[PDB]
């Protein structure tokens, strides 16, 4: 219980509530700190969104090259890619890439539309045995992160196990598994979070999330050199420290976890 | 037509709108009084909620032993089992048992979340050919029972038929069928309603519902001695009599239906 | 295209926004004018609603002869058939017939209940590869047609493609496709729109839509003599002319599309 104690101290310093799940596929060994408590997902849901879209592509019900057009009026805030393509539109794949690697919010709304809504995202998760995660609203309202509101939440343990199933299970075809991995590995938004505490020679894919009420999140798949991948889901909400210090909490969680795994071997 | 006249009179004495459906599987014989009209389900939907969960267990997408945790602030009113387990949580199976046999409302929400919400329960019902019943809202709001509002409603006939399909058709595995039976037979909230009016030697499973606007419901599977099961769905809403008197209306429906089915055979 | 320019002028006279898609199954030829912009469906979605009901009949999950009863409080405006059957109810088939050929609004709400609501119609569309069209609301609210609101919209191109798939593809059984076709051919509400501008010896089925903000729509399947069918989806919204002039805009679209198709040869 040393990791547990250090995480509790860290949580105390943050002023908020911190959830952590680790899933090591070399052994099946897990670790949880509030792993079975609900947390607002904010943009971490977008990893699941892209999986759902890829599943439809595997089914022949969707095409990565299909072009979606939209208006200036459709933009919501934090849309650094989609705001550049009002004139020419974007393909389903480009929206996926933008939603994951730049956390583009309009991209995610267009892609929820492609599924038919947040309820369809939730059905896809239920179809793969994640009985926990739920999406309820669109961008930007799904980031309100109100305490005690179960909408648009997951648990760290549920997210970790679902990310595992998606990337290593047979939910997605091999080509779609690789595509999702490649998008996560190319994430541009996460350099001050889990990536920052991880050893530099770890190969990392991640998706961040950020919201109201001091919410800062990050989920990742990590390949240490010559080892099976490890899944790490970290959620922080109700934090009373500023945005930089919240990023550092997440970076510190990776440091703490890595050091804990080191003392297993 | 004598049973229909009797039920018209009892309806007048309830001061509300009464709905009855009977489905005898010995013969397929049916009877309805307003069997075609919508009524607020209130907790009777939980029988269907448990069925949806079990079907996902059948499918390997859900596990009855899967533990679910929650906090004090997730509790809603009428949660006598879930309020005792804020600390250690409950399994899928324990929640379905609390939802059925104690009508626990928070257990029902947690289970709705396990399906993905009211719309997922509705979709389950559409997937077994129930094109009538609909769940729109969560607990406690789905009990508002406002006249003319179709949300969260069924008809007596559709609920009797869906209950028959669930317990005796091939929607559920045989193990899951028996589990749903066992839960309804184990119900603790229905002693003043249909059970009260049925002959003591009948073996009975039921699920009650109770809501605003004087809404008082009960659905049952009933095995008379050496006889095939009969399904009985009874809905009472907009009633102007007090709660013990509404319960007695339901008990009287069971007495009248039993007496009329006797007159069938003899 | 001269046709694109002719439609631009017609659009400008209308003061609103005009969308046109043509899909010719004899040749594969396609034409679009704003074919990829979203437009409020209003009652044109009822052609999709019926198809989704017929799908379930085909699946053994629904019955055309099933009777639905309802009370007088359940009626919404524009229910010329259902208001005559509060006493005795209507069958599913009757309700589809009323929703398509008289654009009965209560009939559409009862059938939407039969599916389980707007999201279940959206899920039907997604299941056949229409990743665009969406239903969100019930009658009468789905007709508000606010500019910029993507609820209850399609695109002219998506709707022409979906209609083609429903009426000619393998989604519906031979009997259900013929039944949908017969209902469209029996439409009573479209005499001043596309039908009015098509040559009199064309065999036509159609579904109209009308809404707030100057919205007037008509989608149609057309069989010219001795020819495979042509799908024609025409949406007009934000128009600044009165209801009769908007109908005449739709008639003129048909005339212009016919003339353009003649001058291909
Ligand atoms: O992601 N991780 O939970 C994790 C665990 C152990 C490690 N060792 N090196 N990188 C690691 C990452
Ligand atoms: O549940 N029943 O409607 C029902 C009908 C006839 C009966 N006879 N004995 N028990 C009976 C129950
Ligand atoms: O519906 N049409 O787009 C259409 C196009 C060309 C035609 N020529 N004859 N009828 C026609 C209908
Ligand atoms: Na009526």
């Amino acid at each position: 219980a040393a990791l547990s104690e250090q995480l509790a101290e860290l949580e105390k310093r943050s002023g908020g509530r911190l959830g952590v799940a680790v899933l090591d596929t070399a052994t099946g060994r897990r670790f949880g700190y509030r792993g079975d408590e609900r947390f607002p997902m904010c943009s971490t849901f977008k990893a699941l969104l892209a999986a759902a879209v890829l599943a439809r592509v595997d089914q022949g019900k969707e095409n990565l090259d299909r072009r979606i057009t939209y208006g200036k009026e459709d933009l919501v805030d934090y849309s650094p890619v989609t705001e550049k393509h009002v004139g020419d539109g974007m393909t389903v794949a480009e929206l996926c890439e933008a939603a994951i690697t730049y956390s583009d919010n309009t991209a995610a709304n267009l892609l929820l539309e492609a599924l038919g809504g947040p309820a369809a995202l939730t059905a896809f998760l239920r179809s793969i045995g994640d009985n926990v995660t739920r999406l309820d609203r669109w961008e930007p309202e799904l980031n309100t992160a109100a305490p005690g509101d179960p909408r648009d939440t997951t648990t760290p343990a549920a997210m970790a196990a679902t990310l595992r199933t998606l990337l290593l299970g047979d939910v997605l075809s091999p080509a779609s598994r690789q595509q999702l991995v490649d998008w996560l590995i190319a994430n541009k938004t996460g350099d001050k979070r889990l990536r920052a505490g991880l050893p530099a020679d770890d190969r990392v894919g991640d998706k961040t999330g950020t919201g109201e009420h001091g919410t800062t999140n990050d989920i990742a798949v990590v390949w240490p050199p010559n080892r099976a991948p490890i899944f790490l889901a970290v959620y922080l909400t109700e934090s009373q420290v500023d945005a930089d210090a919240r990023d550092a909490v997440i970076a510190e969680v990776a440091r703490l976890v890595v050091a804990a795994w080191l003392h297993h071997h």
